[PDB]
C-alpha cells in the first residue's frame, strides 16, 4: 500500500493498451474479443493467478473508484468497465486506442539475445517497439545479421566448433568399440560454411519473428539525445530522430584490444574466428579468460598448432582448483602455455595470398616477467583478454544515465537513474554476461511495462558451463568464496574423481573427471557451490541449478537416487570430504 499504489500507476501511464482480468469473470472475455476483433494489439494480467491478487484489487480501487474487474487502461487513461468500453464506437475506439504522442512506446538500443526477446515479448501484449540493431565491424572488416554475439560470433558458432573438436576424439574411440576407422584431414572452410549457413538461417528467423509481431526492427546505429527521444544513423549514412515513451539500453560487449603495436592490424578476436576464410595455422591465443581457453581448446583437436599466452593465472574469478584442472587437461593433450606473458608488439613480417593459398606470419614480442624476452612466429594472432560495455557512444552523458567500470548501473527491475531508461543483459551491472539471462531479463521487463506485472528476475543461483575440451560446469560459489564469505569452520567440501564408463573401452585417464559440493554447515548443511568437470557438463548441471533455487541441502542430495550409468550421478553418492584427507 501507499508506496505499492504508485508503483501500479507508474506501470499503468508507462503501458500501452492494458486490462485488468480475471479467468471465471464473463464481462473481461467481451471486451478481449472485441479488442481481437479490432486488431487492437493490448496486454493483459490475469489477477487470479497471481496470490498478491487480492493487493491489486484493492489498488486499482484506489485508483480508478471501481470494485470489480475488467478495468481497461489506453495509455494511463482510464477507459472504464465492460459497459464503458461498449458505448465507445468501433471507429473512434480504435482512433483512442492509438493516441500516442511518441512515434513508439519502446526503442531497444541492440538487436541481441536480450533485445530479440524484450521485443518479442513486448509487442506481444500491444506495445509498438522499434529495435535498433547496427554491427559496427570489426578492424579487419567482419560484420552480421540480426541476433547479437551468441547468434553470430559467441554461443551458437562457439559450440559448433566444440562439438567438430569433440567428434575428433570420439572417433578416436571408436576404434576401441570395434570401428575400423582411418578418419582423415579436418577441413576448416567446409566446416565455416555449415556453421556460417545456421548462422543465417537464424539471421533470418529473427528477422521474421521481429516481423511477424510487429517490431520495426531498424537496421541502424542508436543514440540518447534525452529522455524520450533517440537519434537514428543508418547503413547509407542518413540520420532520423525517433520518439519514445520508454528506452532499453541492449548494446552488449566488444573484443578489447590490448594496447600494443599491431593488435587491431594484424591480431584478430572472436568477432571474427567464427567466419574466417582460411584455417588459422600456427595460432597463439592471448588471454586466461573463457573465451580464450575454448577457442584455444577446439582449435587444437582441430589439428591447429595453439599456445595459449596467459598473463597470470587461469579463468580468474572461477574456482582457481577446477580451472587448474582445465588448463592441465588442456596441457596434457596439446595445448602449449606461456605464462607468466604478456604480448607487447605484434609485427608482420609476410603477407597472406589467396593467389595462391599460403597463410601470413606474424612476429610477436613479449617480456617474460624476470625477464627473459619472448620472440616466436604464428599465422593468427587471436586477443581473447576481455570485452567491453557499448555505452560510450550512446548519448549515456545526454541523460545522465548513471554507470560503473563503463556498466549501465541498474535497480532490480533493470531500470537505470533515470526511470524510463532501462537497460539489459551485458550492459549491465547486473550478473554474469550470459544469453538465458540476457533473455529472461527482457521477458520479465517486458511483462512488467506491458502487462502490469511485479515478476522480477532472479539473479542468483546461475549456472554456468565453459566449454572446455572436457567441460566445466558450475553453479554457486566457488570454494575460496565461500570459505572467506561463511567461514573455514563452516564450509565442509565433498568430492570425488571418477570415469565415465563410455572410458573404460577406450583406456583414456582414469580419476581425470571430478565433481565437488560446497556446504555450509552452520545453514543445515546447505549446497552454496556446485562444480564439475567432464563431458556434458552443461547438462549435468542444469538440473540441480532448480534444486538450489529450493535450498538443497547435502541430506537432499543423498535421498536422491542416482541413474546408472551417468556421470551426473555421482553428485547423489558423495561420501569424501577434504577436511578428512582420505583420496578422492
Ligand atoms: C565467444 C563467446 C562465447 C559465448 N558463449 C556463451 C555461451 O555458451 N553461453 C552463454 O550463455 N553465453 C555465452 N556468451 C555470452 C553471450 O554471448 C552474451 O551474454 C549475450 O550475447 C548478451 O546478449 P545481449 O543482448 O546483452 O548483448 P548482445 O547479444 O551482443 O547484443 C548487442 C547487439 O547490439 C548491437 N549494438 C551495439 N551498439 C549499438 C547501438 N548503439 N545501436 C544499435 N545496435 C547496437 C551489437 O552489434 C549487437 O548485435 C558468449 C560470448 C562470447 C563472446
Ligand atoms: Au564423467
Amino acid at each position: 500500500s501507499a508506496e505499492q499504489v504508485e508503483k501500479l500507476r507508474n506501470k499503468i501511464n508507462n503501458a500501452a493498451v492494458l486490462v485488468f482480468a480475471k479467468s471465471f469473470c464473463p464481462y473481461c472475455k467481451k471486451v478481449m474479443e472485441r479488442f481481437n476483433n479490432l486488431k487492437i494489439p493490448f496486454g493483459y494480467l490475469d489477477l487470479d493467478l497471481k496470490k498478491n491478487g487480492s493487493d491489486y484489487q484493492k489498488m486499482l480501487q484506489e485508483i480508478t473508484g471501481r470494485t470489480t474487474v475488467p478495468q481497461v487502461f489506453f495509455r494511463g487513461e482510464f477507459i472504464g468497465g465492460c459497459d464503458d468500453v461498449m458505448a465507445i464506437d468501433d471507429d473512434t475506439i480504435v482512433k483512442k486506442a492509438n493516441e500516442m504522442k511518441y512515434d513508439y512506446d519502446m526503442v531497444i538500443i541492440g538487436g541481441g539475445s536480450g533485445g530479440l526477446a524484450l521485443a518479442k515479448e513486448s509487442a506481444k501484449s500491444g506495445a509498438k517497439v522499434a529495435l535498433l540493431d547496427f554491427v559496427v565491424p570489426t578492424p579487419m572488416g567482419t560484420t552480421w545479421g540480426l541476433g547479437g554475439t551468441c547468434v553470430n560470433v559467441g554461443c551458437i558458432p562457439k559450440k559448433l566448433m566444440h562439438q567438430a573438436a569433440l567428434l575428433n576424439h570420439y572417433m578416436e574411440d571408436a576404434k576401441s568399440f570395434g570401428w575400423d576407422v582411418d578418419k582423415g584431414p579436418h577441413d576448416w572452410v567446409k566446416m565455416v560454411e555449415g556453421i556460417q549457413d545456421h548462422i543465417h538461417a537464424l539471421n533470418f528467423g529473427y528477422r521474421s519473428s521481429m516481423m511477424n509481431a510487429n517490431v520495426k526492427y531498424l537496421n541502424a546505429l542508436g543514440e540518447i539525445v534525452d529522455p524520450h527521444t533517440i537519434k537514428t544513423t543508418n547503413k547509407q549514412g542518413i540520420v532520423k530522430n525517433i520518439t519514445t515513451n520508454t528506452i532499453i539500453v541492449a548494446t552488449g560487449e566488444r573484443p578489447r584490444y590490448p594496447p600494443i603495436p599491431g593488435a587491431k592490424e594484424y591480431g584478430i578476436t572472436s568477432d571474427d574466428l567464427f567466419t574466417l576464410d582460411h584455417n588459422p595455422g600456427k595460432t597463439l591465443c592471448v588471454g586466461a579468460s573463457y573465451v580464450s581457453l575454448e577457442c584455444a581448446g577446439f582449435l587444437s583437436s582441430i589439428g591447429c598448432d595453439v599456445t595459449v599466452m596467459v598473463r597470470s593465472i587461469f579463468l580468474r574469478g572461477f574456482d582457481q582448483q577446477m580451472a587448474g584442472l582445465i588448463s592441465d587437461y588442456i596441457a596434457k593433450y596439446g595445448v602449449k602455455f606461456v605464462r607468466p606473458c604478456v604480448p607487447t608488439s605484434v609485427r608482420c613480417l609476410e603477407e597472406y595470398d589467396p593467389e595462391s593459398g599460403k597463410l601470413a606470419i606474424y612476429e610477436v614480442e613479449g617480456k617474460h616477467e624476470d625477464g627473459t624476452p619472448f620472440k616466436d612466429t604464428f599465422n593468427t594472432v587471436l586477443f581473447a583478454v576481455g570485452r567491453d560495455p557499448c555505452t560510450t557512444n550512446i548519448g549515456l552523458q545526454n541523460v545522465d544515465v548513471k554507470t560503473t567500470n563503463g556498466r549501465v548501473v541498474v535497480d532490480d527491475e533493470e531500470r537505470t537513474n533515470v526511470p524510463n531508461i532501462y537497460a539489459i543483459g551485458d550492459v549491465s551491472n547486473a550478473g554474469y554476461q550470459l544469453t538465458p539471462l540476457a533473455i529472461q531479463a527482457g521477458k520479465n521487463l517486458a511483462r512488467r511495462l506491458y502487462t502490469a506485472d511485479d515478476c522480477r528476475t532472479d539473479y542468483t543461483n546461475v549456472p554456468t558451463t565453459v566449454f572446455t575440451p572436457l567441460e566445466y560446469g558450475c553453479i554457486g560459489l566457488s570454494e575460496e568464496n565461500a570459505i572467506s564469505k561463511f567461514g573455514e569452520d563452516n564450509i565442509e567440501v565433498f568430492h570425488s574423481y571418477f570415469q565415465p564408463l563410455e572410458w573404460t573401452v577406450p583406456h583414456r585417464p582414469d580419476n581425470t573427471c571430478y565433481a565437488k559440493l560446497i556446504i555450509n554447515k552452520q545453514d543445515d548443511n546447505r549446497v552454496v557451490g556446485f562444480h564439475v568437470f567432464g563431458p556434458n557438463a552443461g547438462e549435468v548441471t542444469q538440473g540441480y541449478a532448480v534444486a538450489m533455487h529450493l535450498g538443497a541441502r547435502k541430506e537432499d542430495f543423498d535421498r536422491t537416487i542416482g541413474i546408472h550409468p551417468t556421470c551426473s550421478e555421482t553428485f547423489t553418492t558423495l561420501r569424501v570430504t577434504k577436511s578428512s584427507g582420505a583420496s578422492a
